[PDB]
């Protein structure tokens, strides 16, 4: 299937070269996986989710997502037109206010909320959770990340938009989540994308058109952006079956491009997501 005048980061996604503007992807599309958007929540009524999202926690007076921010995440992992996985079934789960901030003590909350969650929902080709937060080093924040990876969820979190070493953040240094880089149009890496031996892969974080609230769109940048298409690329491949919560982020790497990135530090990664899809 393909998608014509994509933005860059879904046509980047699903191709061995940059400059490219169409997205190719299997039309299964995700049909069958969940993805946790753990943010600042999702607008579920935008017509971009057209059903396929709901709002299944809060730690705030109320679960709207008033900052935009989580909208616009969700919106690059499922939504129809901005969406790498087009068919998946998006949950939000919000830990962040209106400002865009929330205590570590409530992130863990909610990390540990979507390890149980996962069991009052239909995902029977995979759960996937999209983490486009951090700060400063936890091991708690850490081992929270690490507990819900384990509990059988794809972990994929934000490297940082430091310009720095991602080991000096969290869930960013921990192990055995999948760490997320920002990458340009130009495949540089993102003037502010953390590196680090802790990153797992890069995906598009630069000026990447999505949904935002109020039933809008915007384009804006971070490793907030880049994480939600390896999320989104997850839930995908899940659903072809070709890997699981458990492998995916080795498997993202292993069919990565490899090589292609610029400005990546020695000692960093330089894979960047892709589909492996033949049309
Ligand atoms: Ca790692």
């Amino acid at each position: 299937a393909a998608q014509t005048n994509a933005p860059w980061g879904l046509a980047r996604i699903s191709s061995t070269s940059p400059g490219t503007s169409t997205y190719y992807y299997d039309e299964s599309a995700g049909q069958g996986s969940c993805v946790y958007v753990i943010d600042t929540g999702i607008e579920a009524s935008h017509p971009e989710f057209e059903g396929r999202a709901q709002m299944v926690k809060t730690y705030y007076y109320s679960s709207r997502d008033g900052n935009g921010h989580g909208t616009h995440c969700a919106g690059t992992v499922g939504s129809r037109t901005y969406g790498v996985a087009k068919k998946t079934q998006l949950f939000g789960v919000k830990v962040l206010d209106d400002n865009g901030s929330g205590q570590y003590s409530t992130i863990i909350a909610g990390m540990d909320f979507v390890a149980s969650d996962k069991n009052n929902r239909n995902c029977p080709k995979g759960v996937v959770a999209s983490l486009s937060l951090g700060g400063g080093y936890s091991s708690s924040v850490n081992s929270a990340a690490a507990r819900l990876q384990s509990s059988g969820v794809m972990v994929a979190v934000a490297a940082g938009n430091n310009n720095a070493d991602a080991r000096n953040y969290s869930p960013a240094s921990e192990p055995s989540v999948c760490t997320v880089g920002a990458s340009d149009r130009y495949d540089r890496r993102s003037s502010f994308s953390n590196y680090g031996s802790v990153l797992d892969i890069f995906g598009p974080g630069t000026s990447i058109l999505s949904t935002w609230i109020g039933g809008s769109t915007r384009s804006i940048s971070g490793t907030s952006m880049a994480t939600p298409h390896v999320a989104g690329l997850a839930a995908y491949l899940m659903t072809l079956g070709k890997t699981t919560a458990a492998s995916a982020c080795r498997y993202i790497a292993d069919t990565a491009n490899k090589g292609d990135l610029s400005n990546i530090p020695f000692g960093t990664v330089n894979l960047l997501a892709y589909n492996n899809y033949q049309a």
